[PDB]
């Protein structure tokens, strides 16, 4: 009896940015109008994103009462520290409570909780806090993930597979709660790597349940957790790296970082789908992160995926933009709405195994083997 | 076939720093020994913390070309940072390495690295550092816990067992790499518990190797890992706080700490062994985190536990002080040590269960039940 995942449940800020108008914002509430010739290398990072909207928390009313975030190096952490500590937890608490609601099941027989937040440090952590805010179990069995990044979707379902396998009748809840107020700051003319996750990264809370053995009369399964990998593409040391300096958190990603990663999705795929038996990768459904659309493009070219199988992938960066961990369990919560909408007979649009992937720092991939359930 | 513990190594910074000296060193460097009132308030939780040595990082040296860690609030987490994340790295590398020898498998056999650090937030964190530096398969399935603080020795043995039960053939690494240069720092008379992290917390490393189904030709059970179990003490929100902050990692604790815990204890103990028939204290080895002598003091007092039930544990926090989550581990290892010496028939002091006990932020209280081995 797999760990199945049994509820999805997303949340973003009420504040919306659309694309289009981005580089007009950004430029005039960081005070960099002057900057022409860096406008537009930005114009051209935000057009060629793929991203149409993107829910960010900082607001210009919160850049103007703090002028330490909208510059590009000051002392802003704590200004920052604040911000994220309390959004992650009420951003994470939307999500939980909707996950908690398709689940339905009362949240007194969630018996572990692991939380996933980018950045956010705080001791007692946001799985304390939202222990606290969900009025869970004081007993609830938590883990608490800072500073993973954008392959921890992978790492959290990891985790909570051992967990929901090993506990007869445990029932997880996932948070994973990302916030990027930490890592916002005004551009610079020396430097050109932390400018272009101003362009890509988006907020937002996603919560999922996992559990063993399914009480068919009231838990409904949306996706089984077969088998999860962890690795570490050959030959990227330093490529995705991420430093929570006294200015906040600082992203620094080589130009090789789409290569490595697509070069390396064979290998991981044929570790995971050989002892299944499996060498199409087109019969599989496909949720991947999307860290970039050059990531997406490179993953479609080098593995040989048709036009439709990150379809799903390339809507949540389109409406949502890199949600870091969370962005994964937006796509596997649209896939399985757009095939119940497309009138297909699983989760995962008509097929049978599916996988997850999770980038990040290391580079780290994460591959998690999926297999969709039967829809009437 | 439970999981269990194969083995346990140890590593502490070169820096021996002698309690009895502290005061004076502490005062000196920190420039501080104008105020006369703060240092007797120091001195005297250095005398009253039954700890005797701590290995630490930072020296003299360290606060002369960093001036801004040994101010009690001066900007300077930049700085912590680079010798935090090499340091955790380079400790927790010594005590794996000692946990790969005693274990007797080749480091390729193992399929899962838990890290655990205090602090060092990095990406990639200490789990990737410590895969390349071990040189460990790239494939080896990563947990990486930043920030869990006093508690975390309990959560990783939690983990390591649903790893190692789930997974056929599972050999998990933890290391628990504690540094406190990211709060090393000078003394508040407005903030006066904040010093408190500077007369107990020690550094160290500790590193275990667990598994389920032992290979009895090759591998040495120490102890097994009966059950698991995390909770939050009923009315002790804010009692035990640390923030990651401009000026590092920030220490608060309130004077209900040894009461909250202590007051809770029989509580944990109860819904750990009563499914097991087990309700005498006495008959346990203890394994309990050193937050305090008088946490220990207060634990002994109202579980009723015999006056040197807690030995190793004391034996511990004397020898190294406060080093977060690996120390656990380091009594742990010190148990099976001295009971062999004592020549004793198990790895828990002759006695069958025992207990684990991880204290911290929340207050959370990590519950592990344990199984000796004979010796
Ligand atoms: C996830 O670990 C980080 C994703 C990301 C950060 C910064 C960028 O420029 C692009 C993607
Ligand atoms: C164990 O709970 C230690 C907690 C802690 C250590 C250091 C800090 O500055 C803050 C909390």
């Amino acid at each position: 009896k797999l760990a199945t995942v049994m509820a999805i449940g997303t949340a973003n800020p009420p504040n919306c940015y659309y694309q289009a108008d981005f580089p007009d914002f950004y430029f005039r509430v960081t005070n960099s109008d002057h900057l022409i010739n860096l406008k537009q290398k930005f114009k051209r990072l935000c057009e060629n994103s793929r991203i149409e909207k993107r829910y960010l928390h900082v607001t210009e009313e919160i850049l103007k009462e703090n002028p330490n975030i909208a510059a590009y190096e000051a002392t802003s952490l704590n200004v920052r520290h604040k911000m994220q500590v309390k959004g992650v937890a009420e951003l994470g608490k939307e999500a939980a409570l909707k996950a908690i609601k398709e689940w339905g099941q009362p949240k007194s027989k969630i018996t572990h909780l692991i939380v996933c937040c980018l950045a956010g440090v705080d001791m007692p952590g946001a799985d304390y806090q939202l222990t606290k805010l969900l009025d869970l179990d004081p007993s609830v069995k938590r883990f608490m993930f800072y500073h993973l990044g954008c392959y921890a979707g992978g790492t959290v379902l990891r985790l909570a597979k051992d967990i929901a396998e090993n506990n007869k009748g445990a029932r997880v809840l996932i948070v994973c709660s990302e916030m990027t107020t930490t890592c916002f700051r005004g551009p610079s003319e020396t430097h050109l790597d932390s400018m272009i996750g101003q362009a890509i990264l988006g907020d937002g809370a996603a919560a999922v349940i996992v559990g063993a053995d399914p009480d068919l009369t009231v838990e409904r399964p949306i996706f089984e957790l077969v088998s999860t990998a962890q690795t570490i593409v050959p030959e990227s040391h330093g490529a995705i790296e991420g430093h929570l300096l006294e200015s906040g958190l600082s992203f620094h990603l080589y130009k090789t970082v789409p290569t490595l990663i697509s070069n390396n999705i064979k290998t991981c795929l044929s570790d995971a789908f050989t002892p299944l038996n499996i060498s199409d990768w087109n019969s599989l459904f496909w949720i991947a992160h999307p860290g970039g659309p050059a990531i997406l493009d490179q993953v479609t070219a080098k593995v040989g995926l048709e036009k439709e199988k990150l379809k799903v992938t390339r809507q949540v960066l389109k409406d949502y933009g890199n949600m870091s961990s969370a962005t994964v369990f937006f796509i596997m919560d649209e896939m399985r709405k757009k095939s119940l909408e497309n009138g297909q007979a699983t989760t995962g649009e008509g097929l049978e195994w599916g996988v997850l992937f999770g980038f990040g720092p290391g580079i780290t991939v994460e591959t998690v083997v999926l297999r969709s359930v039967p829809v009437i």
